[PDB]
């Protein structure tokens, strides 16, 4: 798989095939990056404006394309925090509602509020599905899906094997959160990787390890 960095060590993208990159930014932080035939579409954005612009900035040289679409996972700061880069740029930032009416309480921008329990896009040749399993890491997380690679986008829902606990718990429900993990595993019961929000890729064992540390 190729590794590519910005100058500074701040922002790495790493290929997972021809057309799915994952986008690393620092505390790290993954999503995912499309190179679909009508524009580059990112799975989640940055901690603040300034790394979304660097982001966004290097995917368009490298792929040669725009950033048309951005699919934003749950309202916290790390997912939420290049919403302004975003909207004055022109770039669609879909979300639940439910996401969008956390992001205006919490003092932020809105994305769309598009995004239902399910909803089915494609962007060019690319599918996208996107999923709300339910309560867990925050009140609004989503998860993505690739139905053409069996790759599911997990983001703060799913803990990396790195990870030794929940984490922030202050927005989380976790009473509900295995039920929302068994939710996702009922839905795609073939997965051939799973991006969690932070850390390292893995696959169906990242969300066998997250029910463990809910016990
Ligand atoms: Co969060
Ligand atoms: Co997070």
């Amino acid at each position: 798989k190729t590794v590519i960095k910005n100058e500074t060590g701040t922002i790495s993208i790493s290929q997972l095939n021809k057309n799915v990159w994952v986008h690393t930014e620092l505390v790290p932080s993954n999503g995912l990056v499309l190179n679909t035939s009508k524009g580059l579409v990112l799975v989640d954005s940055s901690w603040d404006d300034k790394l979304t612009k660097e982001l966004i900035e290097m995917v368009e040289k490298k792929f040669q394309k725009r950033v048309t679409d951005v699919i934003i996972t749950h309202a916290h700061a790390d997912r939420i925090g290049g919403i302004k880069t975003l909207k004055e740029r022109g770039i669609k930032a879909h979300s639940t509602a439910l996401t969008a009416e956390l992001a205006k309480k919490n003092g932020y921008e809105e994305p769309l509020g598009d995004l239902q329990t399910v909803t089915n896009l494609k962007f060019g040749n690319m599918k996208v599905e996107t999923f709300y399993p339910g309560k867990g890491h925050t009140e609004d997380n989503i998860v993505v899906w690739l139905p053409q690679y069996n790759i599911l986008v997990g983001g703060c829902l799913v803990k990396s094997t790195s990870a030794k606990d929940l984490g922030n718990v202050a927005d989380a429900y976790v009473n509900e959160w295995s039920t929302s993990i068994e939710n996702v595993l009922k839905r795609y019961r073939n997965i051939n990787a799973v991006v969690p929000g932070h850390g390292e890729v893995g696959d169906k064992g990242l969300l066998l390890h997250t029910l463990d540390l809910l016990k």
